[PDB]
């Protein structure tokens, strides 16, 4: 599904993602754009390293979500990256909040630094009624 801005928005919101970790909604709003352009159907294969992001928030089948053909994914994770290929994003949102559970935070995504770090972000979420 490819969500309309304020319509992820409120359901990022409904999801409790605002504040998370000290996140707040528009920073995840502006990890979504520059990662998926807010598709779940989105897959990017890295040829360098063999392992594949997935969904909404582009997560890594290495050390996030189990898809078998990955190397040295030596086990660990339990959920299946199919999980983030869903239309509902409950799976792909317990996940990243996962992911932020670890010391770097949102700084786990490059995209995050390049595009929304240090930037004015409230654009992302601006009339959305959040
Ligand atoms: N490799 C890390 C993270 C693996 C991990 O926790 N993945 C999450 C998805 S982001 C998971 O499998 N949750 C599935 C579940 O617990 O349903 C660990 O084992 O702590």
């Amino acid at each position: 599904k490819v969500f309309e801005r304020c319509e992820l928005a409120r359901t990022l919101k409904r999801l409790g993602m605002d504040g998370y970790r000290g996140i707040s909604l528009a920073n995840w709003m502006c990890l979504a754009k520059w990662e998926s352009g807010y598709n779940t159907r989105a897959t990017n294969y890295n040829a360098g390293d063999r392992s594949t992001d997935y969904g909404i928030f582009q997560i890594n089948s290495r050390y996030w979500c189990n898809d078998g053909k990955t190397p040295g994914a030596v086990n660990a994770a339990h959920l299946s990256c199919s999980a983030l290929l869903q239309d509902n994003i409950a799976d792909a949102v317990a996940c990243a909040k996962r992911v932020v559970r670890d010391p770097q935070g949102i700084r786990a995504w490059v995209a995050w630094r390049n595009r929304c770090q240090n930037r004015d972000v409230r654009q992302y979420v601006q009339g959305c009624g959040v």
